[PDB]
């Protein structure tokens, strides 16, 4: 059941912005680890005396890394005379965010038809405004409202129908064409102390609807746009369990609510994981410990009609997890945390089925892999 | 002339510590870019609830990357009950340092015979104390005094004659044996507003002596230990020049004095620069723009008795600079800034001559390359 109740026209995920202390080192690490190309910049070399911002792209996926310069470089500026390319940026907010949370996502940005209308309708329906609509070079409009914690939902709309004005394309000599197969952001997941009030708030101002699902330490629910291509799952911890909830660990180490993981769709998850795993110990990303062979022995009875024995052994080599709902099949794997704190991590996913284009959320989000991993663990103990 | 006036016994450079906002991403970037191995850690997995610290090694070179956790993780601790492995660490100091300066060196650490004696003698001779001597697991003693800006000179002494107590060796699966030929720290350079008072201060409390030298925007001088293996150059800006002093640009973007560059000795600078340059656009480090061919044409008359025509063409391919004093020859090159701000960078060097072992500072520090580059620039204009 999809009531298609969006209160304004939403297109697709546009970009994800990390707030950093040094944008250069995080961007360069991420570029090598994930196979993303340096495509645009806004920094001292482009006249930005306020913040350094570097954009990585892989297919339609856009990762932005931003850090503040010394305020003294821009102490003479006022908002009318700012050299910042992202006018919502604030030195104090950014330093407060990074000191509170460490490295993490500040903005989940979605493209809309009309960012000024989206902002107005959202705030009229309970959204807490974060940065009012601002028109950049008469071409792009950006506005921000609070999503959860210190994470904002960023609306971006373009008149034309090239990232943002004041960003410059990166010199091809500095722009190496890395590509490990990642193509787009599939979903973005938040952790909160209380799921109910978080859902009521976000569904309240967006009109997003609850996306149908099928001892883990969590309760979760997924908000979706009309065509279910913008997917925003939210988790709360379940307390009193034998094993401590990873949602509660997140909230403690993050100093509260924030973005838990980014799920990145790959057009070939086997190629992506081969390429990422080759770089784990040479500057890239690490992956969670693989499931036992019993898990992959049990893959025959569950998805033997979807993957061959060879495609299943390839899953075992790479530690890929597999889940399935009534519509389709999900291949997924999780990285270890991206930075110092046990907070944000990345998911790589590929979805099989639901062809009409592929419909959103085909195969679900892998909640079956909680019980399946418990089973395979005790089963492998033997 | 070397009076050998050290006021306490100094051995060698021990390590360099960067203060970071996220130690993981900087360490992983540096490891790939410079070919350094992950060798030790102190973090949540080792019981450290205060700071995350990761050590990279290449030969005798030790780079330490440290970032603060949320203070809430350790809010119940007191200094007697601390879980920090580096007891001088302070959350507030570290956040204040990174917000003021961005990514940079907090500590230049030298090994001494007796860190408690070095601290006492230094402070008795004018050093500003930063952290008093503390004995770690009855095995290592660490003490810190102010060097310049917010950079400290760190004394480390060992009873035995394994980095620091509470650090753990890194699992060999997570420890990839990268090596591009870098072997040790040759010198560490500071930028200050006023060279005179900075030299008087540091020479005052160490007994280090001035190391003999042979429109650039700087005045400089080099302080050296008794065997001239600890080398601490210091720069001040020269104002009123046609081209703005890079020392003044450093001071402005850094919010004052601090460490300008680290010079890393390579056992084979050609291999090091081939390996680093292959990785510049895939997560590693960039190099300053190469000198014109006239510079390399003029390399015949200056060092033709030291390098063959083939060893000189190899310099031209890699953009290596060459200088020479009355004792030996210096091959060197400079990276672009390591992070967002035009502040800290790295020098790669190899020294030829002065065999007795090789004596310290053989060939000087390349101050001849200022005039030689001006000449080659206008000469290449032609
Ligand atoms: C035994 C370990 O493996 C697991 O059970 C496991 N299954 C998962 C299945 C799915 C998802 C996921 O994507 C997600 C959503 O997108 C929507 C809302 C619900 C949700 O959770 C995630 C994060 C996990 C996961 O984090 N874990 C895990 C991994 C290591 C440590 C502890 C837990
Ligand atoms: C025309 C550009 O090249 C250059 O003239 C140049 N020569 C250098 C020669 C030597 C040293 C050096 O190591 C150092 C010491 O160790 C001891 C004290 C004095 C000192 O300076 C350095 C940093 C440079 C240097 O930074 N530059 C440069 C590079 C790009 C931009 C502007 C200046
Ligand atoms: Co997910
Ligand atoms: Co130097």
């Amino acid at each position: 059941k999809n009531p298609k109740s969006d209160k304004f026209k939403v297109k697709r995920f546009h970009h994800i912005e990390f707030w950093c202390g040094d944008a250069t080192n995080v961007a360069r690490r991420f570029s090598w680890g994930l196979g993303m190309r340096f495509s645009a910049k806004s920094d001292l070399s482009t006249g930005n005396m306020v913040h350094a911002s570097y954009l990585l792209t892989s297919g339609d996926l856009r990762f932005l890394f931003t850090a503040p310069y010394s305020p003294s470089l821009s102490a003479g500026e006022i908002k009318p005379t700012t050299t910042a390319s992202i006018p919502s940026f604030d030195h104090g907010s950014c330093r407060s965010f990074f000191s509170s949370h460490g490295l993490g996502v500040r903005a989940v940005a979605i493209e809309v038809e009309d960012a000024e209308s989206a902002f107005s309708i959202s705030v009229a329906n309970g959204a807490i405004p974060s940065s009012p609509p601002i028109v950049l070079n008469e071409a792009v409009t950006i506005a921000e409202v609070k999503l959860y914690g210190d994470v904002v939902l960023r609306y971006v709309s373009y008149k034309a129908e090239e990232f943002l004005p004041g960003f410059e394309r990166v010199e091809d000599a500095s722009s190496f064409p890395l590509d490990y197969g990642i193509r787009r952001l599939d979903h973005a997941v938040g952790n909160v102390p209380e799921l109910g009030p978080a859902l009521t708030y976000v569904a309240g101002f967006t009109g997003f609807h609850q996306f149908a699902e099928f001892e883990s330490g969590l309760n979760s629910a997924v908000l979706a746009s009309n065509d279910e291509m913008v997917l925003l799952p939210i988790n709360e911890p379940v307390h009193g369990t034998k094993r401590k909830s990873q949602i509660q660990t997140y909230l403690e180490h993050n100093e509260g609510a924030g973005l838990q993981h980014l799920a990145l769709m790959s057009e070939d998850i086997f190629r992506t994981l081969r390429e990422m795993r080759k770089r784990s110990s040479i500057g890239g990303f690490d992956f969670m410990p693989s499931p036992p062979p019993t898990y992959y022995q049990n893959l025959k009875k569950r998805v033997g009609d979807v993957l061959s024995d060879d495609q299943i052994k390839e899953c075992e080599e790479l530690g890929i997890l597999v889940d399935r709902d009534d519509q389709g099949t999900l291949l997924q794997i999780f990285t270890k945390p991206l930075g110092d704190r046990p907070t944000i991590f990345i998911e790589i996913i590929q979805r099989v089925g639901c062809m009409m284009y592929q419909s959103g959320g085909c195969g679900g989000f892998g909640k079956g892999n909680f019980s399946e991993l418990f089973k395979s663990i005790e089963e492998y103990e033997k």
